[PDB]
């Protein structure tokens, strides 16, 4: 175990080789960690516990650490198997261990666990829970933050603030503090974090962090449930979920596609060229869906004032990966964000104006469609390529 | 080269390490070939080419058959790169040789080629054109079957039906007849190219088989444009196509799903149990689109008699991967089969729901959903396996 802060000691595990999450729907690239806390005061308190995979190694750690009968109190701020999946192992020891949680969680705990037997206490905010020498742990809700049985623990004196899922990453490293690991690495896969899971909940975050902002507590450190602990000016990750709740734009546009004969391609290479040619201000990404990171274009739509889509008409459809990512991207449910659907087709075509209604109901301000039939000769790449400049145009954040 | 029969010589190119046809919708795990035919009569005729990736190699093993100078006739019967990506190379040695193709083939060939000066000859079905000896071609128009271009070729005398993409499968083999090679895998990839690719035009193949028919022209064998040649009871694979063509379906339920914690997962295996215990007589295949070949659950799909499809609710909506089969569904337009939502949620769901409308949008006859909440109990588990009791009794062929 590491010590975090005085009686804290981090009790989690890391995890080197994790690659897939939320099924196969989130790539963690750099690995993961699922961070448990021992607070051991007066009272003996255990905050979260890990993923049931490593359910065998987190008890035995756990023996190693502590006597588990001298538990006194266990808190669960997230039912989520990655945090509570080493649950029912736990409690097969000390089965009378009081569970301090959410009135959802003991939904959530139950639909996973199947033990309604079990001690719950239901906390609300403002709740408070003494645990000996001057200091106590203060709950707060966050529900659907990201889920409806979320909440924070604050711990008094100590000024730590177990935030769970919020301000985390998916970040594996032997060193626990946000000072101690690559920069670069940490923000990717913070706002890496935010842009494919709580984007959808923006709305939520700003009046949230206010909330507690005004509660006056003060802010040592940020003990979240994946990755770094925040020490070193802890409230830079804070400031990081402000900036970015609020509908987050930078100038930079986004053009995925999908194709089968590259013709599709050929038009997405020809729209980008009209567009940096146009406006020098502008950053512009590609990518093939079929041939690239997912939740990388989605962290780049997130990062984008305005996205083009491609597709080539297949059975009078659109790309099934096109299809997917569209319904992706209806519950990440973008903000302030325009659109324009493009692609080649052979007789008939269809797709394109199929894909541009389907952009419209994830919520995107439309433009019009770019159409090509089979590969685009000289004279239809100037038109794409002039599409390009009037998309860069309509999208300019300033004049010229 | 290699002798089909008498003066009929086998030009095309093998393709062992292809694995990706249509981008990446069509997975061929045992290659592919392309086949082009030189006969060589009074007149020099060639019959399609091959992929633009083997040009260079295309043209330098077809001067060690023939001198370019004495093909007298092109025949194009499809514009699909795989057939007709090598044409520009050829064209460039020899640019006055004359093209015979169907009138939407100009379309399509002047649209990937830009090279509108080539000669071009219109032919419509009925249309002949002799190269001596006694022998003559007769060209048959398909059109959408499967492009708008799409004819065949007959060679009276020798009888060999040039059928180009009908008929054939992707299937890489150093023999070139049917009855030299394997006949399951053979098989699997005959009923597996049609799955995936002429399904939606089922209507069309009866009445252009019978129009062929009609015709009374002898058939010793059928050279495909990918595969084997037909040439051992080489209507086999004509009645096999009638078979399918009819919207076929064997005493089968395939299931396929996505899951983030394999509780979906958990209820589709209580439903196969439910339906196996119920009629004895269905077969049942479960994948998980994931993890599984999205072209094979396509072609189990093709031979059930109805589905089950399982998600569970992420934002409000489906999982991407299941999104994007049920868009591809929609294109292969499936007729005569039911289908069953089901799928675990958290709290409001309505992913299930949205399932079973864009199901019934695919074509689909829609049975009840399904829903559980959390991971399933023993109870939640019987009302899973009691679900695939009422569906095997409802999609019955047969009573008991
Ligand atoms: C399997 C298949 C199905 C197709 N279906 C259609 C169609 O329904 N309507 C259409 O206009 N073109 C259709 N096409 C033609 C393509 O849209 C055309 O070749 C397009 O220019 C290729 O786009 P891409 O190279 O960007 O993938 C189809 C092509 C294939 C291979
Ligand atoms: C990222 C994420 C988003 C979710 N969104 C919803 C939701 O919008 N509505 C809901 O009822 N449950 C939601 N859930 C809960 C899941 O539907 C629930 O855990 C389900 O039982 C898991 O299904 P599975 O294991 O088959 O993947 C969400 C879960 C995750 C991880
Ligand atoms: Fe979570
Ligand atoms: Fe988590
Ligand atoms: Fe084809
Ligand atoms: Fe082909
Ligand atoms: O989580
Ligand atoms: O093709």
């Amino acid at each position: 175990s590491i010590v975090v802060k005085n009686n804290i000691h981090w009790v989690g595990q890391r995890d080197w080789e994790v690659r897939d999450f939320h099924g196969t729907e989130y790539k963690t690239l750099r690995g993961s960690s699922y961070n448990s806390y021992l607070i051991r005061e007066e009272k003996n308190v255990l905050i979260d516990t890990v993923k049931h995979k490593f359910s065998r190694e987190f008890v035995q750690n756990l023996r190693n650490e502590i006597d588990l009968a001298d538990i006194d109190y266990i808190v669960i701020n997230h039912a989520e198997e990655d945090h509570a999946g080493a649950l029912t192992e736990l409690m097969a020891q000390i089965p009378d261990t009081p569970i301090y949680c959410t009135a959802n969680a003991i939904d959530s705990i139950n639909g996973h666990h199947h033990h309604p037997e079990w001690n719950f206490n239901v906390v609300k905010t403002g709740d408070t829970l003494d645990i000996g020498n001057g200091k106590q742990l203060i709950f707060v809700e966050t529900p659907m933050l990201h889920w409806p049985d979320s909440m924070m623990t604050y711990l008094t004196g100590d000024a730590v603030l177990f935030s769970n899922d919020a301000f985390g990453q998916h970040y594996c490293d032997e060193h626990l503090f946000n000072d101690e690991v690559d920069q670069t690495e940490l923000f990717e896969q913070c706002q890496r974090y935010y842009a494919n899971i709580l984007t959808p909940f923006s709305r939520l975050v700003t009046p949230k962090i206010t909330e507690i902002l005004g509660f006056n507590l003060p802010v040592d450190m940020i003990a979240t449930s994946h990755g770094v602990v925040w020490r070193d000016n802890p409230t830079q990750i804070v400031e990081l979920y402000l900036k970015w709740a609020a509908d987050y734009q930078e100038d930079r546009i986004t053009i995925f596609y999908d194709t089968m004969y590259n013709n599709t391609r050929m038009m997405a290479d020809a729209i980008a060229q009209g567009i940096a040619e146009t406006d020098p201000r502008v950053a512009v990404k590609i990518f093939n869906v079929a041939r690239s990171d997912k939740n990388e274009i989605l962290t780049n739509v997130f990062r984008s004032k305005g996205v083009l889509v491609g597709t080539s008409t297949m059975n009078n459809v659109m790309m099934p990966k096109i299809a997917g990512l569209v319904e992706e991207m209806t519950g990440l449910r973008f903000r302030n964000k325009r659109a324009s659907a493009f692609g080649s087709h052979g007789w008939s075509g269809g797709a394109v104006d199929r894909l541009s209604t389907r952009l419209q109901d994830a919520g995107f301000e439309m433009s019009l469609s770019l159409k090509a039939k089979w590969r685009p000769d000289q004279d239809a790449l100037k038109l794409c390529r002039e599409h390009g400049r009037e998309i860069a145009r309509q999208w300019a954040l300033a004049p010229l």
